[PDB]
């Protein structure tokens, strides 16, 4: 499913990222736009051997297990399957834990580098929440 910006939005406040360890909900759209572009069935692949995963790219060498990366920690303890589904829970869920650690939302790299610093609020103006 590719999710419109308010579509996304709406989803994602209503499982609880609007000001999630501070970041504020327009983060979490921005992050999503410049990691996928809203698509929950983004997936591209690391040299590594890892694999990033649905709307938020999640990686599978931390995060989720999908069977082929050597020394998966899987540490949001899913199938990295379930990241791909149009429903975004499993991702939003998993997201949560992952910016519960100290590098909080650096853990995205097209966050940090387009989204971080500038006036992210505007990712959910025109949206009526
Ligand atoms: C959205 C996504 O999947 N992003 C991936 C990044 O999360 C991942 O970054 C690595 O994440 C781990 C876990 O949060 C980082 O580990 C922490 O590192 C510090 C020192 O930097 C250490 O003291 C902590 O104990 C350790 N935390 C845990 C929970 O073990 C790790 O440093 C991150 N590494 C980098 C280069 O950022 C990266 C790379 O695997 O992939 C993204 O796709």
């Amino acid at each position: 499913k590719v999710y419109g910006r308010c579509e996304l939005a709406a989803a994602m406040k209503r499982l609880g990222l609007d000001n999630y360890r501070g970041y504020s909900l327009g983060n979490w759209v921005c992050a999503a736009k410049f990691e996928s572009n809203f698509n929950t069935h983004a997936t591209n692949r690391n040299t590594d051997g890892s694999t990033d995963y649905g709307i938020l790219q999640i990686n599978s060498r931390w995060w989720c297990n999908d069977g082929r990366t050597p020394g998966s920690k899987n540490l949001c303890n899913i199938p990295c399957s379930a990241l791909l589904s149009s429903d975004i829970t499993a991702s939003v869920n998993c997201a949560k834990k992952i910016a519960s650690g100290g590098n909080g939302m650096n853990a995205w790299v097209a966050w940090r580098n387009r989204c971080k610093g500038t006036d992210v609020h505007a990712w959910i103006r025109g949206c009526r929440l």
